[PDB]
């Protein structure tokens, strides 16, 4: 039960998902952001 925002096209940082990309949701853990 895990969600792969990297298939998508966008990309999981460490730190809340920049500005300077869109956010898909969230990454494996809270910690994690995604991003698009």
């Amino acid at each position: 039960d895990h969600y792969n925002c990297v298939s998508s096209g966008g990309q999981c940082l460490y730190s809340a998902c920049p500005i300077f990309t869109k956010i898909q949701g969230t990454c494996y853990r809270g910690k994690a952001k995604c991003c698009k």
